[PDB]
């Protein structure tokens, strides 16, 4: 049962490869033109196509850089490795796919650049504002000897950095970092405050680490008094904590959703009192650095990925690019499939697959294997195609303007292949009255200076 490679009526080696990854092509030259050309390599070999003429590329995945994951008890010896492998060379056929895998293992503490964006509006009692200050001092005192880095920004009507990352690293003293804070006692411009942090606090000159996890703890006691968008803070993991009587109604709590990351059930936290601020972050802190999540950069438009995750105790979750509830030294893995659509023009592209908050990454160098190697001697104007009327690449003719056929001979389109038996009017007769040649199931009459020959079967001579 002639399958996809044979059926599609292909006219060259390139679109034969473009039919399907399983298709191979024969370029024998010496072969009855109406023989099969695009088929599986086994079927091509089953007929007597010259075995060395067969073109059958195969997609492949080759590991280039495969530093092993670092173990627990790791000194910075050529730095630590948390993603393996780190570079892979992918070669893909037209519309083909190829799987690969990566192990991820959090070897190090986990670098987090955390910003406190705390409400300083007029609604806060002097004690409540102090509870917020002591909350931040508590968090920083509890995390002094970790890879956490802290910045704090008070916002009301205005936005003010009380200290940034370079200030925290330099002093490491929560009391001294916050001693100058004066309660603003004004409005609640949450939109502009989040934009301020995203562009004016998360900056490398001010101590921010470019590969660290960006976290935003927003503490507020009322709805925002400004408006706009926070597109500039899309790359920051944003928690928001609404505290007090102004978030009693579920309506008021829902206004906070657009400020926090998704889903709101994870990143929006509602409290009735400021006393519960100590215990609340204690639980938040457990989900900040306990999750590996794959992040795809520079993925070409013609490429699509699918992920199957093995997330501790061999729970094989199809669809997931993340695993949560991880500890130091745990190892997870992801099976990744990359399918291309057709064949892009730029034949070499790269992209990155990286865990959020990691410097380690997997770079995937892609090359698309679409052309046939028999473009070597493609013989334009070949004597196999009516002398000039066709280019002879890969053992067949690619017909120039006008002409058609196996050899570029049939000129005016026969269209419907039908049969050569439509060249003689009845079963046993010779074709074209013996005054012409059957070309693509249609008679083409012998030319003579003695007179024209016409008719469907070249029966009429005009002397
Ligand atoms: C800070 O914590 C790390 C974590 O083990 C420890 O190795 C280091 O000695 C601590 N520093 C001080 C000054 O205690
Ligand atoms: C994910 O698992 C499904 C079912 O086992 C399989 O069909 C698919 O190829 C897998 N994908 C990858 C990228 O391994
Ligand atoms: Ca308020």
């Amino acid at each position: 049962g002639p399958n996809i490679c044979t059926t599609r009526g292909v006219s060259s080696c390139q679109q034969c490869l473009a039919v399907s990854p399983m298709c191979a092509w024969c370029s024998d030259e010496a072969l009855p033109p109406g023989s099969p050309r695009c088929d599986l390599k086994e079927n091509l070999l089953k007929d007597n196509c010259a075995p060395e003429s067969i073109e059958f590329p195969v997609s492949e995945a080759r590991v280039l850089e495969d530093r092993p994951l670092s173990d627990k008890g790791s000194g910075d010896s050529s730095q630590v490795t948390q993603v393996s492998p780190q570079r892979i060379a992918l070669r893909l056929r037209p519309d083909d796919s190829k799987n690969f895998s990566i192990q991820v293992r959090q070897v190090e503490d986990g670098n987090v650049d955390l910003v406190f964006l705390f409400d300083g509006s007029m609604s806060l009692q002097p004690d409540e504002f102090q509870k917020i200050l002591d909350f931040m001092k508590d968090v920083m005192k509890k995390l002094s000897n970790t890879s956490y880095q802290f910045a704090a920004v008070q916002f009301s009507t205005s936005y003010k950095t009380e200290f940034d990352f370079s200030d925290y690293v330099k002093w490491k003293d929560p009391d001294a970092l916050l001693k100058h804070v004066k309660h603003m006692l004004l409005l609640t411009n949450t939109f502009g405050a989040i934009n301020y942090v995203a562009t004016e606090v998360f900056r490398e000159e001010l101590g921010a680490r470019p590969d660290a996890t960006k976290v935003l703890i927003i503490i507020t006691d009322g709805e925002a008094t400004d408006s706009g968008n926070i597109d500039a803070a899309k790359d920051i993991i944003r928690y928001i904590i609404g505290i007090g009587k102004h978030f009693q109604t579920k309506e008021s709590q829902e206004t906070l959703h657009k400020f926090a990351s998704k889903p709101a059930s994870e990143f929006v936290k509602i409290l009735d009192t400021f006393e519960k601020l100590k215990d609340l972050f204690t639980e938040l802190q457990k989900k900040i650095r306990s999750k590996v999540e794959l992040e795809v950069r520079d993925l070409p438009e013609e490429l699509s990925l699918s992920f199957n995750a093995t997330c501790l105790n061999n729970e094989v979750i199809p669809g997931l690019k993340s695993c949560m509830g991880l500890k130091i030294g745990d190892t997870v893995s992801f099976s990744i499939e990359a399918k291309v659509r057709g064949c892009p023009q730029e034949k070499e592209k790269s992209f990155t697959i990286k865990p959020v908050g990691f410097k380690d990454s997997l770079i995937v160098q892609v090359t698309f294997d679409c052309d046939c190697a028999c473009q070597a001697q493609a013989e334009p104007n070949s004597h196999r195609c009516n002398n000039g009327n066709g280019t002879f690449e890969c053992g067949v003719c690619r017909c120039g303007p006008g002409w058609l056929g196996s050899q570029c001979e049939c000129s005016e389109e026969d269209y419907r292949p039908s049969q050569q038996d439509e060249c003689s009017p009845r079963e046993g007769q010779p074709v074209c009255s013996q005054r012409g040649e059957c070309l693509c199931g249609q008679c083409v009459c012998h030319s003579s200076d003695f007179g024209k020959i016409t008719g469907k079967y070249c029966e009429t001579r005009e002397l």
